[PDB]
């Protein structure tokens, strides 16, 4: 019996609205599907959870978690759903998620990264939705799509977001899922302009607004001899025209 | 006269001997929710553990934070010998 409030039969009755800053204390083994809601919760302790062996839900809502641990969540492997709206998190710790595979549906609303790395978040192969409402994020790494091999379910409504370069992923993203044709998800950018703005659906494949490619073969081949060869040619001038 | 503290979420990972020198009756002590890592500053702890197998219990089976950063190690899992 926790201390904090009810437990009801299913996978289990949790508290929401606890708002403890590490975490509300429990004393059990059986709790499962557990709810979250409403909490100031600001770092994971190691091995908080360890005893159950397996879990399904996880509702972390609303939350001011800012930083996690890597040994928090190794007695769990059996999560598929699990939410993360609302934090003030700055960067995500490698290995959090790691042992996390079975999860399926990952809400990532409203966190407060510039960054998000792609070896903390991890494979998670069954993976396939993933929400941004009310995020401040703005340059989001390649590795975070590239690892992830479901990803079908972006909801991105509500960033102070950049019309630029890192757009681009997020655009191809777009291209072969077009979720944003739904009016619930609306996310806008702003144009390097102040003053004026566009929302996603406007940030067409091409864009043609700034840093168009950022590698090139068919140039890299020749600008290593490009100078020994502009200072031939000169000496080749200059040896001709006397 | 003390035979009986908790340490519930707490955050302590380097405890001295000195308590444990100073206390001559303690014969229950709680640790569920630690930051703690196996090393040198817990063999006073594994020795506690040693002359008194509370963790035998399934309420209290707190853990370490092993040098390897991936893993996870619980203190019924170190033994006397933990060559580490």
């Amino acid at each position: 019996c926790p201390e904090v409030c009810t437990c009801v039969p299913g996978g289990l009755a949790s508290c929401s609205a606890l708002s403890l800053p590490a975490v509300p204390p429990g004393l059990s083994l059986r709790l499962r599907a557990l709810l979250l809601d409403h909490n100031r919760v600001r770092a994971l302790p190691p091995g908080a959870f360890a005893g159950a062996g397996a879990l399904q839900r996880l509702d972390l809502r609303e939350n001011g978690l800012h930083s996690v641990h890597v040994r928090a969540f190794w007695g769990l492997g059996a999560l598929q759903l699990l939410d993360l709206s609302a934090n003030q998190l700055e960067a995500l710790a490698p290995g959090t998620f790691a042992p996390l595979r079975a999860l399926r549906n990952l809400s990532l609303a409203g966190n407060r990264l510039a960054r998000l790395e792609p070896a903390a978040l991890g494979a998670l192969p069954l993976l396939r939705s993933l929400s941004l409402q009310d995020n401040e994020l703005a340059a989001l790494a390649p590795g975070l799509l590239g690892r992830l091999p479901a990803l079908d379910a972006l909801h991105l409504r509500g960033n102070p977001w950049g019309c630029g370069c890192a757009l681009r992923p997020l655009c191809a993203w777009l291209r072969r899922h077009p979720l944003p044709a739904s009016e619930a998800e609306t996310v806008l950018c702003v144009w390097p302009g102040r003053l004026t703005l566009s929302p996603l659906t406007a940030f067409s494949d091409a864009a043609f607004s700034h840093c168009a490619q950022p590698l090139a073969l068919r140039d890299l081949a020749v600008v290593y001899t490009l100078g020994p060869a502009s200072f031939l040619v000169s000496l080749a001038s200059c040896l001709a025209l006397g």
